[PDB]
RNA sequence: ACGGAAACCUUGAUUCUAACGCUACUUCUAAAUAA
């Protein structure tokens, strides 16, 4: 993810709702082991350590994201996900279909 | 110059009539956490 970063709203909110601290973790099947085995499992290399746990939740609906920033040629700072893009989106498919019994 | 000679245990008769390999059932569910 590069055109997006973590928001600091939704940052504080894990870091003062102490959701790191209630970490929970996973064998490679994907299914909820203590930390004990985990630990036994990363050792042995049955359990990937980097994909293998989760930071519990974060209360309240917050957005996760923001947008990424960026500088252009003029020293401005841009948001990373506009611009240029390219031009192709033709108009629509008109269908026709003028026989179709709409229910009400 | 045999208690001997001549005599088919033979004739016809469907192991046949009726009966659903049948009943319910979406090749489908879950996307966390990090960035």
């Amino acid at each position: 993810m590069k055109n997006f970063k973590i928001s600091s709203t939704y940052r504080a909110a894990r870091k003062q709702q102490k959701t790191a601290n209630r970490k929970s973790f996973y064998n490679d099947e994907g299914y909820m082991i203590s930390p004990s085995e985990w630990a036994d499992g990363v050792i042995k290399g049955l359990i990937n350590p980097k994909n293998s746990w989760s930071n519990d939740h974060v209360k309240g609906y917050l957005p996760r994201v923001s947008p990424r920033s960026h500088w252009t040629k003029n020293g401005y700072r841009e948001y990373l996900g506009i611009g240029k893009s390219r031009d192709i989106p033709e108009k629509e498919p008109e269908v026709i279909e003028m026989m179709d019994l709409e229910l009400v």
